């Protein structure tokens, strides 16, 4: 009976798109509770995590009389088809693979709704609650305890077949499902991702300092610390370095979902046109990816940084214009710093005037940096 519903569940989920499905109890995550406290004690959290730890570790708190959690995983493409090249005159920024195509929040929400629609169709007083959307449980912890994948040294849930290139979601039920078994850790003594990390955010195997992680830094709205401005590179959103360097991700590129296929002109877009994009055009071009949930402001800021990284002298006029005209202190200051970083002394005069007019001390401080660089 219960076993039968489980088999019909697995069978149906694979037919609608789910690449891997797992089962676990609705018991509390004791090891997670301690880790969250420990990570915060060191200040290693990102601030994007859910504040209340109690809700994060107690499945029975979110859903009364719950006895199981069903975890799913969807593999996403790692290689882009017909990707344009970042030429000298036309530099391009890059979005992380976890932001290629349609937002995985919407895709995974659609799959769980069907899975809930499936359980309700049986009409057996079944109660569920999708833990996607927002956002309390630890998707990684649930996945590991449901045999979806093992927690690798780069904090990534790594599947044997699809590697780490998978989106995770789960659904709490009141069904006495029989749990699966956590798979063996296949990292061994390898430490490639730890050394390959540009900022050394992976201070320890399976331990991340999110404050140093580029993936988090690209999503911040304030000024980026100078120690990271030269290490962000051309990344507009997210960072795939500790995944691409991984041997378990070698030869892993699944195109099993058409809506996940990246649009190469927005996945790897030209840097300069992003400097002059409206709110309307941004929501139209990028509003359907995951990397737009903070707005255009952090992305535009990273475009300026990426241009200063490339020293695109042809961007100097537009950078100059943003320094004087843009209503955002973060943009004005970043542009000014970029102008100095590019190293064209002809624009030194225009930095001077802005320094007089600027009232925001942080932006005023950034202008003084660009002046120094010349
Ligand atoms: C906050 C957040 C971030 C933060 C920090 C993530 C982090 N590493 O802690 C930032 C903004 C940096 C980030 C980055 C990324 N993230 Co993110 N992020 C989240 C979010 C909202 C919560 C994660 C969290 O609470 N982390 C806190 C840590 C402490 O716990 P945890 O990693 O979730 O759980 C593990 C640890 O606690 C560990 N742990 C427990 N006990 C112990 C004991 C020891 C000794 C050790 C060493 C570890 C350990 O085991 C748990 C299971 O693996 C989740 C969604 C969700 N609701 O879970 C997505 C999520 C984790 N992120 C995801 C993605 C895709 C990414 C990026 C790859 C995006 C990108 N391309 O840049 C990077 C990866 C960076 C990296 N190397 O880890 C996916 C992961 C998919 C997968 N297959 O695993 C998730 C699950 C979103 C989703 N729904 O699919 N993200
Ligand atoms: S996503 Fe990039 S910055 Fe963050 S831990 Fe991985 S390699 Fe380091
Ligand atoms: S690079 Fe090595 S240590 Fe890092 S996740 Fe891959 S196998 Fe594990």
């Amino acid at each position: 009976n219960v076993y039968q519903l489980k088999e019909e569940l697995i069978e149906y989920a694979k037919s609608i798109g789910v690449d891997k499905i797992g089962f676990t109890t609705a018991d509390t995550f004791d090891s997670l509770k301690d880790r969250l406290i420990l990570q915060e004690s060191l200040g290693y959290l990102s601030g994007f995590e859910e504040p209340d730890i109690e809700k994060r570790v107690t499945p029975k708190l979110l859903l009364p009389k719950a006895k199981s959690i069903v975890a799913i995983a969807l593999a996403y493409p790692s290689r882009m088809k017909d990707a344009p090249r970042s030429t000298r005159t036309e530099r391009r920024g890059i979005f992380c693979r976890a932001s290629w195509g349609k937002d995985y929040h919407d895709v995974l929400r659609e799959k769980l709704d069907l899975l809930e629609d499936f359980l309700k169709s049986k009409h057996e007083d079944i109660r569920t609650k999708s833990m996607v959307d927002t956002g309390e449980l630890s998707d990684r912890a649930v996945a590991e305890r449901a045999g979806i994948g093992f927690s690798a040294k780069n904090c990534m849930i790594t599947t044997p077949e699809y590697g780490s290139y998978v989106y995770l979601a789960e659904m709490i039920t009141n069904i006495p499902f029989e749990p699966d078994v956590p798979i063996e850790d296949m990292c061994g003594s390898c430490t490639k991702c730890l050394d390959a990390c540009p900022t050394g955010a992976l201070v320890n195997p399976g331990q991340l300092n999110a404050q140093r992680c580029i993936s988090f830094l690209t999503q911040t709205k304030g000024f980026l610390p100078d120690e990271f401005r030269t290490k962000i590179g051309n990344r507009l959103y997210g960072c795939d370095t500790c995944q691409t360097v991984c041997p378990l991700n070698k030869g892993k590129d699944f195109h099993l979902h058409p809506e996940m296929e990246p649009d190469p002109e927005i996945a790897k877009p030209l840097l300069k046109p992003l400097l002059a994009i409206s709110n309307r055009e941004f929501k139209e071009k990028f509003g359907h990816v995951s990397g737009s949930w903070r707005g255009k402001k952090p992305i535009q800021r990273n475009a300026i940084l990426a241009l200063a990284h490339f020293k695109d002298a042809s961007a100097l006029p537009e950078l100059t214009e943003l320094m004087h005209k843009d209503p955002r202190p973060v943009i004005r200051g970043t542009a000014a710093w970029a102008i100095g970083k590019i190293g064209d002394p002809a624009y030194a005069e225009e930095l001077e005037k802005a320094l007089e007019k600027e009232k925001d001390e942080e932006a005023k401080l950034e202008i003084e940096k660009g002046i120094e660089l010349l």
